[PDB]
């Protein structure tokens, strides 16, 4: 039952989405004041990193939970579960971020209110911050439904081309079933148009790099 897989993926996302879409939307009117932005800008680069590291670690935890709830993920050997999540959990976090991005005014939900990219000045990777904002802006243009996000992010994670897989065929089978589910659903809703608009697999990989690794120090 591939319809069972669909329903399961969608439930797992609903249970682990971290922030409810209705709360994210309702809070769009809530914008960081100039004094609050200045307050963030005054923080040490080190403090901004530890705050961001904390929030990212928390977000990853929920992505791992999501994976553990996917029918068949738990059937994979432990080595492969680790390989897939090590490679893909942060990629899913970056995709999930688009829900918390408001294209109207180019702001992102951060610690309870919406702010623009200048809020993150203290991080000192303004090229990186700009790329994250641009990526989120690109995804927001797709107007993902919750279920499309569920199925798309499951496929970000369940990718049989990750180096180091011990049971590649098992992962291929799971990935293919999930692709069938996704493509079938998009076809029944006339949403085929989004596939061509998704970021190339290389874009997500490129963004998910040297900056977000070795955060143990934080
Ligand atoms: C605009 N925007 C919104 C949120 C936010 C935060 S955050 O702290 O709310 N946040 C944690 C989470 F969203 F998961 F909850 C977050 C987001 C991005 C990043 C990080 C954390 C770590 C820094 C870099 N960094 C990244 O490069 C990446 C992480 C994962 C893939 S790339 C930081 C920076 C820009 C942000």
């Amino acid at each position: 039952e591939i319809e069972h897989l669909v329903q399961s993926v969608c439930k797992s996302y609903r249970e682990t989405c971290q922030l409810r879409l209705e709360d994210l939307l309702r809070q769009r009117s809530n914008i960081f004041s100039r004094e609050e932005v200045t307050g963030y800008q005054r923080k040490s680069m080190w403090e901004m990193w530890e705050r961001c590291a904390h929030h990212l670690t928390e977000a990853i935890q929920y992505v791992v939970e999501f994976a553990k709830r996917l029918s068949g993920f738990m059937e994979l050997c432990q080595n492969d579960q680790i390989v897939l999540l090590k490679a893909g959990a942060m990629e899913v976090v970056l995709v999930r971020m688009c829900r918390a991005y408001n294209a109207d005014n180019r702001t992102v939900f951060f610690e309870g209110k919406y702010g623009g990219m200048e809020l993150f000045r203290a991080l000192g990777c303004s090229e990186l911050i700009s790329s994250i904002f641009d990526f989120s802006h690109s995804l927001s243009a797709l107007h993902f439904s919750e279920d499309e996000i569920a199925l798309y992010t499951a496929l970000v994670l369940i990718n049989a081309h990750r180096p180091g897989l011990q049971e590649k065929r098992k992962v291929e089978q799971l990935q293919y079933n999930l692709e069938l589910a996704f493509h079938h659903h998009l076809c029944k809703t006339h949403r085929q148009s989004i596939l061509a608009k998704l970021p190339p697999k290389g874009k997500l990989r490129s963004l998910c790099s040297q900056h977000v690794e070795r955060l143990q120090i934080f």
